[PDB]
């Protein structure tokens, strides 16, 4: 996005803000190249002459200004993708109620009771709770009255950016490369869930590679669903992007909005501009006041679904950009937001395509950084995606996620005050996948002090979830 406009205007003081994030007994066994992000200016593991307040925002280079051509070429792209989308899920995308906004329905989770409420209500000093009752459905007056502003279409806001406190990669911590979360006010959250909330809950009903989505996926059983999809196909890529979210200029945004969110597909027609809202923002870290043109918030309702559907627009963009007779059926993929799988027995050159992703601002390589890199001929067991590899499970025939044992290890290197014994269950949950003896040394450190389920357990409670039928088969004969 395009820095427009920085103002310093006003701001008191800002609060000592340190991390929550402690290190476990694993982190002296694994001392992992990971560490708590900087979350302060005066952090001595930053570089010298770094400084956080502009690191933080450096993501935002520029909105890519995108030519006649190749607007109408994105236009029909967003158009096609639409035409899957809404064919696969429907046209039932009415808003929801207040209460259920709040309440959520199946597919789509309640709105958190007590997270940030966003501004002017933080300067304010009222939560959440002081303007939103969560467990009736109903909203105060601010809420309600702010809410009939939208209608009227003359609604306003600022964003209310935070440093995201997690376990960074130490080069990037070094470098103060501390992410954000741009907290948007709680009634804008709301009325953006009232406007697509009920495509969102049928995206997620409908994740799957036919609608090119994994938001609201479960790997543990979908990975088989996934993983025998991609085998099929001679030639598979996975892609990295620079700030995906942030490249995404807002001519894409623009015509991306009017042709997924249109009333003849069922929406109210405010859902076209509550999303279009997000493409001039003004944003407010401590002292400095930011307005930028281009970019996707990041931590807005919808944020992985609207990151996601442009993957998809942009796959089909690039190809069509390049090679002449390209249609949905010419490839495959699966996204969820930045993250990509692609695949197609044609020997497409993603190499040549990396011009025309730069046309929409963005910048790709490959995951398996090659520097030599976009070859034909990878397939499903070589590529990453919500950072698990896909390997074929021996005992089950089915394929399973499995997270890279570095990254395991620096998720157990540290955690949240009192929180430990939760986590280690939830991570145990991540590495079953790796095998016995792996678990078993990933777990070691913490043999003694807490609680750690049994390899077997987790295997017998995965063959369950990816295939009852099966685990049911297991038991059809008697043993020895």
């Amino acid at each position: 996005g395009l820095i427009v406009d920085t103002r310093d205007v006003e701001e008191r003081v800002h609060v000592a803000r340190k991390t929550k994030l402690a290190p476990t007994v694993a982190h002296g066994v694994f001392n992992p190249e990971f560490g708590p992000a900087a979350l302060s200016n005066k952090d001595p593991r930053l570089n010298e002459g770094v400084v956080l307040d502009e690191v933080i925002f450096s993501k935002h280079k520029g909105d890519t200004k995108m030519s006649a051509e190749d607007k109408a070429l994105f236009r029909r792209c967003a158009a096609d993708y639409a035409s899957r989308l809404h064919s696969v899920l429907g046209t039932a995308n009415a808003p929801l109620s207040i209460y259920e906004a709040i309440k959520g329905v199946d597919g789509l989770d309640a709105m958190e009771p007590d997270t940030a409420p966003g501004l002017p209500w933080a300067l304010q000093g009222k939560r959440r709770g002081a303007l939103i009752d969560f467990e009736n459905g109903t909203v105060g007056p601010e809420v309600e009255a702010a809410l009939k502003l939208m209608e009227k279409r003359e609604y306003k806001f600022a964003c209310q950016t935070f440093l995201k406190d997690e376990i960074r990669p130490m080069e990037k911590v070094r470098a103060g490369k501390t992410r954000i979360v741009d907290v948007l006010p709680v009634e804008h959250i709301l009325y953006t869930r009232m406007m697509i909330g009920r495509f969102c809950a049928q995206m997620h009903s409908n994740n799957g590679p036919q609608i090119g989505s994994a938001v609201g996926c479960n790997p543990d059983v979908d990975w088989q669903r996934f993983g025998t999809h991609f085998a099929q196909y001679r030639n598979v890529w996975d892609v990295d992007y620079s700030a995906f979210d942030a490249n995404h200029c807002s001519d894409a945004m623009n015509i991306m909005f009017e042709e997924v969110f249109r009333t003849e597909f069922g929406f109210h027609p405010n859902a076209e501009w509550i999303l279009k809202t997000l493409v001039n923002t003004e944003h407010a870290y401590e002292n400095k006041r930011i307005t930028v043109e281009g970019g996707m918030p990041s931590g807005c309702s919808a944020t992985s679904i609207i990151n996601t559907i442009l993957n998809n627009i942009y796959v089909l963009y690039a190809l069509r950009r390049h090679y002449e007779g390209v249609e949905l059926d010419t490839y495959t993929m699966i996204s969820y937001g930045d993250d990509i799988v692609v695949a197609s027995d044609y020997d497409l050159d993603f190499e040549a395509l990396k011009p025309h992703f730069k046309s929409l601002g963005q910048t790709i390589t490959p995951a398996d950084k090659s520097d030599k890199g976009f070859v034909l001929g990878h397939s499903i067991t070589d590529v990453t995606f919500l950072k698990r590899h896909f390997h074929m499970d021996y005992g089950t025939g089915f394929y399973k996620p499995v997270m890279a044992s570095k990254t395991l290890e620096a998720i157990l290197s540290f955690a949240r005050r009192g929180t430990i014994q939760e986590k280690l269950i939830s991570v145990a949950g991540l590495a079953v996948h790796s095998g016995p003896d792996e678990y078993r040394r990933l777990f070691e450190p913490f043999q003694g002090l807490f609680e750690i389920p049994s390899y077997r357990s987790l295997y017998l409670r995965w063959v369950n979830a990816v295939c009852g039928d099966a685990a049911a088969a297991l038991e059809h004969h008697h043993h020895h």
